[PDB]
């Protein structure tokens, strides 16, 4: 039992390094906490964690495009719809269970139109080159930050258009498969930088009562949905140990607990499922890019608790529907999850000005929130893969 | 005669739908006209027509690039110059007849240097990625809106550079031919959205004497050049019925009567000539992208009438040359045709401040103006195709 | 001797034309010098030289990307490191000899932290499409002008990732080799415009004591390092006549003496080495893109003289290290070499406000400064090619 320890210290050496970086990140951060938290000084200390995010976000653009293009071309007309329906039924339910449990824990223990239009404006981009670095935000009208929604949508219909012309449109698919493979080699390179980054990402961010109880409500709620409810969903589908599957994607969850972005961690998550858990590439390039942008189970729970927590200052159907709708939401400027807090409160009738209270604790919750967002699509991949046994068998020979 | 009606209701079902959308567009627009024409309210009603333009303009960038690249590579050194000379002699004459007839109807019934330099600055782009979403406008110096001129020029010399290296540069040509085909599948998809868009595009834009007579001068002038002069040019070249050819490209003219942009309609025009009229792809990818940006017969007529109409408030050679030069013009910010009205009046000596009069009626004229711009290159394609009998025969085997 | 003159007037006809353009450029410039040097008037006269720079800079982006991608894929794991180590040992020494000689001639005859971070932020781009037209400059935070550093770095690791997957990643390499060849055909086209441009580039820029002696210090210093020291380095490696090699790349040096940018001239330099001097493409696509951005021997000499020249108004180790570090420097906004003058003086302790003195003469020195920057990598190519005899032999069959 205590003899086979060295065989684990050599195998998962980097997995121990990113864990030790989480340990040392708490160490160095609290060590430099008594010193002044000057804006420049903080941003200079949080620079090796900043460099990591630049390498990580540069890799997502040629990843999501090449993923969905080959992902839909390598699937039949009915096979693409089937795999999709299996994923959507999973996405909607996992964002509906997290909101239900999220509403229970808080009730037991404790322009809006222009947003709909901008999302629709972003689903159909006016320019593709622009979409690769610009999103639409009304009131000039194009804000900085890649329009992932417009790219995901275009990549799907373009990829499916290739999968409908076959022989002619094989060249482009063979181009996008080599490009997806090249960025999957680049992710193995940037993988080694992760410990040095995850350290300064959480070391630099810790140098920044009534909220005390709220913090535990969400944290425990996320543990019940993520480490209790979600593994039971996997066992109800595959009948395989999920706590061994989750172990394989640890390097992606540990980084999610640092980066706080399912986007920044999607290339590592892609490697953790294609290499460690050995999931079929045909479904990773399909489920993972969509899942990271739409399936946000960690967000659904946090949006529900925050809406009822501010009600203490002062019709659950108007809150449960909006919090599930906020999870699919990715409009305007890219943020930490506070970008959609105005929309979730206006539709019900709660005070919008009560947001400044939760922002002080939000940053530590964001790290746990992202872990569930990644765990949602990660476990979801196995569930969709197991449910698409016929579709994946027919593709070979 | 009245028995073969159902065989037309099933065949050209979408062509009847876009016509009925033009009918219902007049219906719903005038129905909601008594109500307040509030800025937000109008822009929200004109949203399903707005979404259409986003899908349409996203498709032009990978269309014009792939069109001209394969279009010049699939043609010999002399064959490219020949086909080109046939198109230029046609372009210059169709913009010279429309100005002559345009000058007759109005005379019978009724910095400028920095603009030349910006056009030249835009012919040779400083950066290609920039050119895909930015144009040059002096006084920071790069305005939003794709530099079509710089793309058309580069696409030609890049495509011809591939057509000069052959075997080596075949791979890229085979890539750009699959990409042109993929966006031609995407246009068939967006084709079905057109009725729902063309409805709200003209329904939302109708909720917005001396000019009364001017409006008819241009409208009748356009009918004489477009539906009388232009079909006679086609009959003088092909000796085939043009009123059957124009019927094939109806779905592109009906949309031009809505979108008001030969750019937005170029992907539909590409489908209407490659699928309905059965024109050779080798000349569509050649003539159509250039024709939509340079051959503007509807503009030449409107620029001539507007210049002499403002003279009523108060040397035809100084007006006839500038109005033909305004048609080739595509500099600065993309507009509705009023962007070049300062240039056409300064060179002759007419009052520039008299522009605010015609802008109120310009929007309805723009819809008819574009129809002639599309009809110019559409009929032009057949004429060039028929004139390049030897060049297209030698290319096979 | 005087009989074989016509055989040179027909062969190097364009090389005589660009030389005659340098002659006529001095002629027309001084002819129009008595007239008013109005801002607009100057910019309109310097327009045919302006058009040249637009064609030249549009060609660098698809050149450097395709160059380094095929350049590292067509080399073995150790072969890439070897060729690289040979180039780096050459780069660092040529920037160390130019600073040493630069420090001798001037001493015989006569936030800074935010700059380090921005360079590191630019080495790892956050977005690739952005990197193709945007650089990082702190205090919104992304300035206009292609991030060459981030492109050079990415192009290397992406190209090497293809060279590690072989057969799979051969398609993309065969794509990038056809694209590098296409822009090498486009450079032969733009080559003919060079005389008409180089004329108005130096004709328009000449219409714009204590500094008199400083001007000669640098000019003579550059001649000693470039036309005396550098050819001796080539003879110490190849044992071949360098004054015949330099003659082949004349059309690239003559243009450098006009454009004043090693970027703008890199496509011509690429043609002058691949066509005239007959250097192996395998090392041109390797050494040249890097060399133009990092190896700046003309800058190292000018940075050293300017730092000690301003000391006349008032520890050489603090000046010699910074001037060598300024040569590798390419951060923020693209300039004429004055962008790094604040950094080189703050680290030592010299007055930063004394910059406004040398800017009046800097423009004529810049033209000679660039010639050494181009001559550095041009001669460097031959030296690396000769030093990589084994690596280039093993690549064939
Ligand atoms: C809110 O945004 C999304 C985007 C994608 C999806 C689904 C998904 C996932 N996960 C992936 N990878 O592919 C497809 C999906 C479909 O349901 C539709 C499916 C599909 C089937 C058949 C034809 C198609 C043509 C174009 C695009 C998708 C198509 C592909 C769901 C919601
Ligand atoms: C104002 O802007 C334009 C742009 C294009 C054109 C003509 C055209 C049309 N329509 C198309 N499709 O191709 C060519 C044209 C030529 O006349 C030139 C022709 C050509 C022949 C031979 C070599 C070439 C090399 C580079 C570019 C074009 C070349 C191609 C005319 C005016
Ligand atoms: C300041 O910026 C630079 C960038 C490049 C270089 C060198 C160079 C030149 N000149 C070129 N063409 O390629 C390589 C170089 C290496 O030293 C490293 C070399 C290399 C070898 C092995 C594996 C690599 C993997 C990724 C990138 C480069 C790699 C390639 C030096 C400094
Ligand atoms: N931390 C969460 C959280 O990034 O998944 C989430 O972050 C805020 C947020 C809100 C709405 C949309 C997003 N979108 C992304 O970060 C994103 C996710 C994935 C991609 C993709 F490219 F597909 F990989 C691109 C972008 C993020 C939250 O805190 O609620
Ligand atoms: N409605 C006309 C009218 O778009 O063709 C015309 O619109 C204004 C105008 C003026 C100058 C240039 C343009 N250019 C375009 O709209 C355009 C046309 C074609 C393309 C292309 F990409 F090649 F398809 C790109 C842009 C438009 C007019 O009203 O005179
Ligand atoms: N004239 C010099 C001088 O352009 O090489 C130099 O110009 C200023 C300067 C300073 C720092 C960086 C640069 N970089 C470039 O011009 C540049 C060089 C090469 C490329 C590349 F793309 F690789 F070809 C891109 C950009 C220029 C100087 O005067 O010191």
């Amino acid at each position: 039992t205590k003899e086979d320890v060295k065989s684990f210290l050599r195998r998962n050496a980097l997995l121990l390094l990113t864990v030790l970086a989480v340990i040392l990140g708490v160490v160095l951060g609290f060590l430099l906490r008594p010193y002044p938290l000057s804006p420049r000084e903080v941003k200079y200390f949080a620079f090796p964690g900043e460099l990591l995010m630049r390498m990580l976000k540069m890799l997502i653009l040629p990843l999501i495009v090449s993923s969905l293009i080959t992902g839909l071309a390598s699937l039949d007309a009915k096979a693409s719809g089937r795999l999709g329906m299996r994923a959507v039924v999973y996405y909607m339910s996992t964002t509906i269970i997290a909101v239900v449990l999220g509403i229970i824990l808080v009730l037991i223990i404790h322009e809006v139109l222009d947003c709909f239009l901008d999302l629709a404006r972003n689903i159909f981009p006016s320019n593709l080159v622009s979409a690769a670095f610009r999103s639409y935000s009304t009131t000039g009208q194009e804000v900085e930050g890649m329009n992932i929604l417009g790219l995901v949508v275009f990549s799907m219909v373009f990829g499916f258009a290739l999968g409908k012309m076959g022989e002619q449109g094989q060249l482009l698919v063979d181009f996008f498969n080599s490009l997806n493979e090249a960025t999957m080699k680049l992710v193995a390179i940037i993988m080694w930088y992760a410990p040095l980054g995850i350290l300064f990402l959480i070391a630099g961010k810790i140098v920044e009562g009534q909220l005390g109880m709220y913090m535990v409500t969400v944290i425990v709620g996320l543990v019940i949905h993520g480490l209790i409810v979600l593994p039971l969903i996997y066992f109800l589908i595959t009948r395989k140990n999920p706590f061994v599957f989750i172990a394989g994607i640890l390097q992606a969850l540990i980084t999610a607990l640092g980066t706080s972005s399912s986007s920044a961690t999607l290339p590592i998550t892609f490697k953790c499922l294609e290499e460690n858990n050995g999931v079929d590439k045909r479904i990773t390039r399909f489920v993972l890019p969509v899942g990271a942008t739409i399936n946000m189970d960690g967000t659904a729970l946090y949006e529900a608790v925050a809406a009822i927590f501010i009600a203490q200052v002062n019709q659950i159907i108007t809150i449960s529907i909006t919090a599930t709708a906020a999870s699919i939401g990715a409009a305007g400027i890219p943020q930490a999850g506070l970008v959609t807090m105005v929309i979730v409160l206006t539709a019900v009738g709660l005070p919008t000005d009560d947001i400044t209270l939760i922002i002080a604790v939000d940053w530590l919750l964001d790290r746990f929130r992202t872990m569930v967002n990644v765990l949602g699509d990660a476990l979801g991949a196995g569930i969709v893969e197991h449910l698409s046994r016929k579709e994946l068998e027919k593709q070979d020979a």
